[PDB]
C-alpha cells in the first residue's frame, strides 16, 4: 500500500485545518500512514492565481524535505472569478499562467518528489458569490477550469486526480449535496472520508515505488 | 476484490437475458461476487434516448436497496440513430440530454449508491442497418457517442468504464470479432468474459 | 502483480540494446517476470511512419507466440519531423496513418493478446535537432504527437500508457533532465526505473491475474 512520512498538502478551505469539517481527507490517510508530520498548506478561500493568496507562490512554503505533494486548488479560481486565461499564457494573472508556474516551481525545486494535483467535486449553487453549478461571473464552467488542469498538468507529467469526474458524486444535485456537502461547496466529514478513499485508491494505482509493507 | 451484494445492471441486449450469448459478464460477476441478488434490466434494442425503451425512463425499475449500479448502453443509439444532439441539451430526444435525465435520476435517488457507466465495444458491420464500424445512418461515428459518454459523466462524478478504449480488442477487426463476438455487435460468452475481467479490475481501481 | 511470460517490445532508441541506457525498462521487468523470452525489437532513431525504419512495416518481426506486445514510440516521430497528418489518414507517410497500419496489424494477427502503446516523456531541447522543448521542424508540439496515439489507440480498444502525462516527470525541467536523463531525450538507467514502476502499476489497474 502506498504511504508517505513527510506529506505536504497544499490548498483551500477544503484542505486548511480552519474548516467546516471537523476530519479532512489529509487527516484520514496522515494517521493511516502513521506520519512523521504532515504539513497543512491550506488557506481557507484560497485560489491557484493571483487573486487570493496565490498557491502559485505559496508552494515556495513547503517543507525541503517533503516526500510527497499534493494540490488541491481550483474551485476558488472558479467560484472567485480568476480569468480562465488560455493554454500557453504563463503569468499568474490567469488560471492556465498561474498553473504553469506552480507545475515549473513544484518540478524545480522536488525534481524527485512524487506528486499529485487534485481537482474539486463539481460544485451545487447554494454557497452564494460566483459558486454556481452553470457558469461564474466571468461565464465560464467549472469544466473550463478542470480541463486547463488537465492540459497544464499533463505538460508537466503530474498525475492529476479528478474528484470532477470519478468521485461518484456532484453537490450540484440536492439529495448529494445533503449528504456529503455542508453547503453545496464544502465536503462535510462523509465527503471526506470518501475523498481519502479516492485519493488512497489514486496512489495505489500509480505510485508502485511508494508501496510498503 | 471489490464485490458487491445487490448489484442492478440497466442495459440493452448485451445485458438482457434473451438471446445469442447464454453467459454475460454480469453473470459471471454475480458467481464471483456471490450476491444475494442480481436485478438484469436489459431491455433487447433499447437506447439510453427516447427512440427504444428509453434508459433514461427505465432507470425508475432499479431496486431501492440495490448497492451497485451499472449502466451500459449508448450501442444502440448509435447504430439504432438517436440523434446525438449537444452538450447542453436537457431534453431526452437527444443522447446528450438523455444522459442528463439519466445521471439526475440516479444521483437523485441513489445518492450513496456507488455506480458507473460502461461504454460498449467498437462494433463491425454484420449486424446491418445504421450498425456500422464506419457511421450511422446521421453520419456520426461511434467515437461521437463515446466522447458524450465522457463528457457527460464528468459532470456527474460517474466513473466511466469505456470498453470501447480499453477492451483491448475491436469487433471492427475480423480476428476479433470471430473470437469475441456473435456478429460484430454482441460479445460471446468469451467476450463476455473478457467484458467481465475489465469490470472487475476497474472496480479494484476505483473503488476501495 | 500482472506478468508474462514472452513480451515483445517493439520501439526505438529507448528500448534498443544500443541506447547509453545500460539497465531498461523491459529488463527490469523481464527480471521480475520470470520470462521465458522477452523480445527486444527497439531500433535506434526508428520511427512509427515512413522515414526511419517504420515500426508500421516492423511490427512483422514480433514473434507468433508472444503473450504481451508493447509499443513504444513517437518521440522519433516528433522529433525527426515525420508528418503528423490527420484524423483518418491512411499511408504510412503520416504519423495518423502509419498508427492506424500499426494498429490494424497487431489486432489482426494477435487478437487474443494483451498489448498496450506506451508515450514518451516530455523532451528537453539539448539533444540536438528538432528534438525540442517546444516544436518540431514543423511546427507541432510532442503533445499533437501524443494525442494522434491517444486517438488512434482509442478506436481499436488498445489501453494507452502516457508517460507524458503520468510519470511524475518532464525532461524540460532541467533539475529533471539532470537526474532522470542521458541528453534530455534518452531516460539514463534511475529513469528505467521510474518507466518500470509506471509500466507494472497500469498494468496492475488495467489487466486482471
Ligand atoms: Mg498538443
Ligand atoms: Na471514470
Ligand atoms: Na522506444
Amino acid at each position: 500500500h502506498v504511504s508517505f512520512k513527510r506529506p505536504a498538502w497544499l490548498g483551500d478551505s477544503i484542505t486548511a485545518n480552519n474548516g467546516l469539517a471537523t476530519v479532512h481527507y489529509h487527516d484520514i490517510l496522515a494517521a493511516d500512514w502513521d506520519v512523521e508530520r504532515s504539513d497543512n498548506l491550506g488557506i481557507s478561500g484560497s485560489t491557484i492565481g493571483s487573486r487570493y493568496d496565490a498557491m502559485a507562490v505559496r508552494y515556495q512554503a513547503i517543507p525541503e524535505d517533503a516526500d510527497f505533494i499534493a494540490v488541491f486548488g481550483g474551485v476558488n479560481d472558479y467560484g472567485r472569478d480568476q480569468p480562465l486565461g488560455q493554454y500557453g499564457d504563463c503569468d499568474m494573472t490567469t488560471f492556465y499562467g498561474a498553473l504553469m508556474m506552480l507545475l515549473t516551481g513544484l518540478q524545480t525545486n522536488w525534481p524527485t518528489v512524487p506528486k499529485l494535483f487534485i481537482s474539486a467535486i463539481h460544485i451545487g449553487s447554494d454557497f452564494g458569490g460566483s459558486f454556481s453549478a452553470v457558469t461564474n461571473g466571468l461565464g465560464y464552467r467549472q469544466s473550463d477550469y478542470e480541463a486547463a488542469i488537465a492540459q497544464m498538468t499533463a505538460d508537466y507529467g503530474v498525475p492529476h486526480l479528478s474528484l470532477y469526474r470519478d468521485a461518484g458524486m456532484t453537490f450540484a444535485i440536492p439529495a448529494q449535496a445533503a449528504i456529503y456537502s455542508v453547503d453545496t461547496l464544502h465536503p462535510n466529514n462523509a465527503g471526506h472520508r470518501v475523498i481519502a478513499r479516492k485519493l488512497q485508491s489514486f496512489l495505489d494505482s500509480h505510485f508502485l515505488e511508494h508501496h510498503h509493507h
